[PDB]
């Protein structure tokens, strides 16, 4: 089974030391694959016809050797999809020359990406190929046949999730033609019913396997989506049962473009793949214990305490869920805010308010400690998210402190995809602002 | 400030390796004192007039040297209270000979215990001393004066908690006389308003200091009471604010007679004494992280996972509280058991029941893993408590599984100090048994 990480994002690519770090994490998680395809690298996609110069090729061979030393197979990406004429001898030759340059260097493991195509097939292709599917498969088979039995090919389809495929993937003309034309030795990426899938279920993957005529390699965007750079997810992998593993040929985690964000994603995904009894809250506890040394404070032996690293995960948990600890604190608050004016002597209101004030104290401590850690990149990764978390809990405690002083009914607080969730969203959910500018809690 | 542990319990005394282990823990917690007084040692109390033989004395000198190497001061106990004639030249001489034997050996730090006395003063004393207080103080001053400025004395009073002193400690004739007769250089132990105090508060300790005419050394029985061997507390120190520390002269933790039970007691007490921001749930998280290596599994590198060590603490938390995680799980169950027949489709009942089944799974895993650890004494310490926890959660899940199958109203489940709390008690609290033998949940 092919398992690991794809470096495929926009923005700065990873430094050599960052790539080493992430590879160590992949190896320790019991995974076995690193795929290289950064948007930073002009050769992968934007100018895919242009072979690497001598130095670039050498950078790739050294990465391979670095992954090999760790027990990992190294793949190189090629994305000849934006402006290819699939039948054109010159374009076919250009793709084969890319493949040949890599293969001769001993880079024989390739990913061919077709996720961004024109609306209509080029009329140079239309009499020879009946579809994009037929065209992409022929071009990819050509690559496979060139490698002469040494090397492996993974294909990223144009329709790579259920919504793009039209719902039921068996209903897609593209996928139907792809499954019957693409050589069986070529693997195919799949992200689930959506680009970022809340759940990936057995029945769904059975349908995918039917139409692809093979089990897919999962390309999981749960922790990161190349086209959503405003989010960080440090919680455990969730929404995928162990019972789907006999239905897949691999598991490739899409990483956050910030290297340091990815520790729990990789650690818990590793646990999911290896352990029959995987349970997300137990897995995240294990990841917090292993992650904590990276939180060493500058100029000392101490580190951010475990309880506060666990809070970091809880606050920035999953795309469709706040972490369990902060969810319960906010839910107990909602349940005491069923009345317009909470009774300050009420035990339930009092309990809910103390756990909120305590949550603010712990966020404030975590925020301050993070500014003081030795690993400055880890600090930068979480700073703005923690800044916003701090401001939001600040506003909510201020609001509830005001309700606790028992204001008159008429007084107002003095100023200064729907499955998706987060701390910021959950706070505003409770503390709303009406058309007049007035904060309230939905009476 | 005098801080650390007193080995004063009944049953087997600690082995040499056990004493070393506990001393390491005391040193790492930033504490500085070890007090030796086991019930096993016939010389301490039962036959207090009898000096040690050569070998016993040497065992004590080696313990001192062992504590010294770790940055700890070693004390020896003497309890000449059960059958002493305070005025008797022979008994005075016998006590001074004990003190002299220890002092000459370089054991100059003594605890004098008066916690178990006759109902009435001996009539040989009654004309010369007006009270037990006056008598005990004279005898203790004598010990102090014998040490000639090198050495320190701590006094355990007959009335050592507020209930024994009659409520307000300033109201006690014994304490009033003790405070004005006992040399000011002698410290005095105090356990709080009760033998095992739920809270120790500032106002209370201000009163104690008034009548004792000195700040007391706290003898805290929070985690263990020599006369309650059916209990284990692996949660954090709670119920004592940092604001009481300027009101005390010391902090001596009473340990569980099982050495391995004491890791979190000592770790969190250390944190309480050192950190202005002490918070019990954060402290217990730190203790779980430091404790976990002791849970290495036999024949391997792995250990019991952190989440399950944390569960061990949560289940066996404090004398007046179940841990927070299990408290919430049981409280959500109570709130869904407000009806005689829970509706199986009800979301609230469903959530409560799944968290209970999950709690059973995790207890079962913890129980089994504990049987497999390398440190067999750690296993023995918790085995019977975990056995009972497992049986109790077993019965409760069985009961709730039966309610989930929606039985008719009339059907019955087929068989097979009030602040105090525990997992077992909390479970029976919910799942009761009426005068006919029928289990129910208080409709
Ligand atoms: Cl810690
Ligand atoms: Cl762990």
């Amino acid at each position: 089974m092919l398992t690991g990480v794809i470096e495929g994002f926009y923005g700065r690519d990873w430094r050599r030391d960052e790539r080493a770090t992430v590879m160590d994490w992949i190896a320790a998680a019991g995974m076995n694959t690193y795929i290289y395809g950064p948007k930073d690298d002009v050769h992968v996609r934007a100018r895919w016809r242009v072979p690497y110069d001598a130095a670039g090729l050498a950078r790739l061979t050294e990465l391979r050797d670095a992954a090999a030393a760790r027990g990992m197979v190294f793949y190189v990406s090629l994305a000849p999809c934006l402006d290819v004429t699939y039948s054109d001898p010159q374009d076919r030759a250009a793709l084969l020359a890319r493949v040949d340059q890599l293969a001769r260097a001993g880079l024989r493991n390739l990913v061919l990406l077709f996720d961004d195509i024109p609306s209509v097939l080029p009329e140079a292709d239309r009499h020879r190929f009946d579809s994009f599917a037929e065209a992409q498969a022929d071009l990819s088979n050509m690559v496979l046949r060139h490698l002469r039995g040494a090397g492996h090919v993974v294909f990223c389809p144009t329709e790579y999730c259920g919504r793009m495929a039209g719902g039921d993937p068996r209903g897609s003309a593209y996928l139907q033609r792809l499954g019957s034309t693409l050589d069986p030795a070529i693997d195919i990426f799949w992200t689930g019913p959506e680009i970022v899938s809340e759940e990936i279920v057995a029945a769904h993957l059975a349908a995918v396997g039917e139409v692809l005529r093979r089990r897919p390699v999962i390309w999981d965007n749960f922790h990161a989506n190349d086209y959503d750079i405003r989010r960080v997810f440090a919680g455990p992998l969730g929404g995928r049962s162990r019972d789907i593993l006999p239905l897949v040929a691999g598991w490739i985690t899409n990483p956050n473009n910030e290297a340091e964000a990815n520790f729990p994603a990789i650690h818990t995904t590793g646990a999911y793949l290896a352990d029959p009894d995987y349970a997300p809250e137990r897995a995240i506890a294990a990841a917090v214990a292993a992650w904590q040394p990276r939180f060493r404070l500058a100029f000392g032996d101490g580190a951010v305490p475990s309880d506060l690293v666990a809070l970091l995960c809880d606050l920035f948990w999953q795309p469709f869920a706040l972490g369990p600890e902060t969810t319960r604190i906010l839910s107990a608050l909602r349940a005491a805010l069923t009345v317009p004016r909470p009774d300050p002597s009420d035990p339930a209101w009092r309990a809910a308010l103390e756990d909120l004030r305590d949550l603010k104290r712990r966020i404030n401590k975590l925020f301050t400690l993070m500014t003081e850690i030795e690993n400055r990149d880890l600090f930068h990764t979480f700073h703005n998210y923690l800044w916003e978390a701090q401001e939001e809990v600040g506003h909510l405690v201020a609001y509830c402190d005001w309700l606790d002083e028992a204001p008159p009914p008429g007084a107002v607080f003095p100023a200064t995809n729907f499955y998706r969730r987060g701390f910021g969203v959950a706070v505003q959910d409770i503390l709303q602002r009406d058309r007049q500018g007035r904060y309230h809690h939905g009476v």
